[PDB]
């Protein structure tokens, strides 16, 4: 499926089955904090299905950290640190079955939450270790799952297919294309450029991903002696590291997200950048004339 994010669903508390867990009354016979971390569960996943990821988890990180700044609307947690922990290990798993199993959203969810929440220790709960995801979906979670495999994926590969980016590069726009169409001679010419790319021109989950990349325009050109010419071959792209660039924050949460950046080391000790590979082609087949 290629749910890249693009459409806004509609979702509240009640769509989310650890909500439901938290707000069953039967399942808790006296007031727990447990049950309160299940019912804040809701609020959040509302927010994550459509994207609205720096939030909720901004909220969770200034009261662990005492930032004494705004909550976003988000109530004040008994362990605001343990919803931050179990969110972190959460979102790369619903990313990843949108990718895998074409989950929609909240079901992707629901499926990623369908677990016991001890409480995170010191002594290996949550179990990090997840080497089946591997490749993004480029959709909702897609950013929270980036940034959630900078803290805990021990500088593990990720893969990012190129056409789950979302972008539509215009060949014919490039200064680099339109200066070798130029300059090539007559006849068949083999054509091979490095050109940077600012993904969030297209895509918002690419550019809150990977931000600017490197592509790679590769084919064979045609000028005609009739003025006549065409382009065929396809555009690649380089691997990307994911250091979690304050360039690629999205304006209204960066300085948030920038004092996060510089603080999570302190909690998530195996923080580390990773590179995204950006594997696969996209076609292109394009034509024209001179204007002279
Ligand atoms: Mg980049």
């Amino acid at each position: 499926v290629m749910d890249l994010g693009t459409t806004t669903i509609v979702a509240g508390q009640g769509d989310f089955s650890a909500y439901n867990y938290g707000n069953n009354g039967a399942n808790w016979p006296a007031p727990s904090p447990a049950q309160v971390g299940y019912i804040s569960k809701g609020q959040r996943d509302v927010a994550y299905v459509n994207g609205d990821w720096e939030k909720p988890l901004l909220a969770l990180w200034a009261q662990w950290a005492n930032w004494g700044t705004t909550l976003y609307g988000y109530p004040s947690l008994p362990f605001p640190n343990y919803e931050f922990i179990w969110d972190i290990f959460d979102l790369p798993q619903a990313d990843y079955n949108q990718f895998s199993l074409g989950d929609d959203r909240i079901t992707a969810m629901n499926r990623a939450q369908n677990h016991q929440y001890p409480f995170p220790n010191n002594e290996g709960i949550p179990s990090w270790d997840r080497p089946k995801i591997d490749t993004f979906n480029g959709g909702v979670y897609t950013p929270a799952a980036a940034f959630a495999h900078y803290l805990t994926g021990k500088g593990k590969k990720m893969n990012f297919p190129i056409e789950r980016l979302n972008i539509k590069p215009n060949v014919k726009a490039m200064p680099q294309f339109i200066g070798v169409l130029t300059s090539s001679p007559m006849g068949q010419t083999t054509v091979d450029f490095n050109v940077p790319y600012a993904t969030a021109k297209d895509s918002w989950v690419a550019g809150n991903t990977v931000g600017e990349i490197t592509l790679r325009i590769v084919g064979i050109l045609v000028k005609s002696t009739s003025g006549q010419w065409s382009f065929r071959g396809e555009i690649r792209a380089y691997d990307d590291l994911y250091d979690f660039n304050p360039s690629n924050h999205r304006t209204e949460t960066a300085e948030g997200m920038t004092r996060l950046g510089r603080e999570v080391g302190q909690k998530f000790k195996d923080t580390t950048p990773y590179p995204i590979g950006i594997p696969g082609a996209i076609p292109v087949n394009i034509s024209g004339r001179s204007h002279h």
